[PDB]
C-alpha cells in the first residue's frame, strides 16, 4: 500500500505545467508504468468519485480501449496525488518523432491522424473533453504502431454549453478563444486536430502568434496533397460551425483506405 512498496521508481520522463512524471515498474508483475505527481496547491480543477478532476476524467476513459494511456491506480499524499499510468515500451512521443523525421509521409500521417480521431471519439463517448490535443500529448507504441493520448490535466467533462476557461496550449487554441474567451468542446477539438494534422504533414505548427490564428490563412511550407490541404483548411475554419464533425473528417476523401496500426509499424516504424 505504500507507493514505495508496490513500485520501483526509475528516472524522470518530464516535468512542467502538468507536474512531474517518472518511469517505474510494478513490483507484483514487473509491468512497466509511469508515475505522475501533481501538487495539490497546483490543482485548480477538482471533482469527486475528493480528487483532482484529472483522476475523474481518467477513470472515465480508462475502461480498456487502447487509444488512451490508462490510469491503473492512484494515491493521495498530504500535499500531492500520485497517478500510476500505463507505459508502452519502446515508446516515443509524437513531438520527438516528428522532430526526428521531419514532415511525415501522408500514408503515415493518415494512419496516425485516424488513430487520434478514434481516441478523441472514445474520450467524447465517455463524457470527457481532453482540451490539449497536440504532438507532445500523443505517444507512439512503436512495436504495435498504436497511438495513445496522455495528459488529461487540462480536460473537462464534455458538455454542450460554452466553455469560458482554458488552460491547454495556446497555439492549438481556436480563434473564438483568442477573440472572445469562449468555445464549444467539439468544434474547439476539431480546430486543434487541424493544427495537429498540419504539424504532421509539414513538420511544424501553422500559426505562432494570435494574429495569425485569428486571420486563419493557412500557408503550406511543404508539399501536401490537395485533399490533405482541403481537410486541414476545413478543420481550421474560422467560424466554429463551419468546421467538420468527426464523422465528416473520417468520411473525407483524404481519410480513405487507412493502414491498420500493425501494418503501419511494419511499413514505417520497423
Ligand atoms: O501519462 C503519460 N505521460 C504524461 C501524463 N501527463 C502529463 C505529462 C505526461 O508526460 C510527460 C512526460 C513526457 N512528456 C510529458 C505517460 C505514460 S508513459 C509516458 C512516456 C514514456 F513512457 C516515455 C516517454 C515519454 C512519455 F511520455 N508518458
Amino acid at each position: 500500500e505504500p507507493l514505495e512498496s508496490q513500485y520501483q521508481v526509475g528516472p524522470l520522463l518530464g516535468s512542467g505545467g502538468f507536474g512531474s512524471v517518472y518511469s517505474g515498474i510494478r513490483v507484483s508483475d514487473n509491468l512497466p508504468v509511469a508515475i505522475k505527481h501533481v501538487e495539490k496547491d497546483r490543482i485548480s480543477d477538482w471533482g469527486e468519485l475528493r480528487v483532482p478532476m484529472e483522476v475523474v476524467l481518467l477513470k472515465k476513459v480508462s475502461s480498456g480501449f487502447s487509444g488512451v494511456i490508462r490510469l491503473l491506480d492512484w494515491f493521495e499524499r498530504p500535499d500531492s496525488f500520485v497517478l500510476i499510468l500505463e507505459r508502452p515500451e519502446p515508446v516515443q512521443d509524437l513531438f520527438d518523432f516528428i522532430t526526428e523525421r521531419g514532415a511525415l509521409q501522408e500514408e503515415l500521417a493518415r494512419s496516425f491522424f485516424w488513430q487520434v480521431l478514434e481516441a478523441v471519439r472514445h474520450c467524447h463517448n465517455c463524457g470527457v473533453l481532453h482540451r490539449d490535443i497536440k504532438d507532445e500529448n500523443i505517444l507512439i507504441d512503436l512495436n504495435r504502431g498504436e497511438l495513445k493520448l496522455i495528459d488529461f490535466g487540462s480536460g473537462a467533462l464534455l458538455k454542450d454549453t460554452v466553455y469560458t476557461d482554458f488552460d491547454g496550449t495556446r497555439v492549438y487554441s481556436p480563434p473564438e478563444w483568442i477573440r472572445y474567451h469562449r468555445y464549444h468542446g467539439r468544434s474547439a477539438a476539431v480546430w486543434s486536430l487541424g493544427i495537429l494534422l498540419y504539424d504532421m504533414v509539414c513538420g511544424d505548427i501553422p500559426f505562432e502568434h494570435d494574429e495569425e490564428i485569428i486571420r486563419g490563412q493557412v500557408f503550406f511550407r511543404q508539399r501536401v496533397s490537395s485533399e490533405c490541404q482541403h481537410l486541414i483548411r476545413w478543420c481550421l475554419a474560422l467560424r466554429p460551425s463551419d468546421r467538420p464533425t468527426f464523422e465528416e473528417i473520417q468520411n473525407h476523401p483524404w481519410m480513405q483506405d487507412v493502414l491498420l496500426p500493425q501494418e503501419t509499424a511494419e511499413i514505417h516504424l520497423h
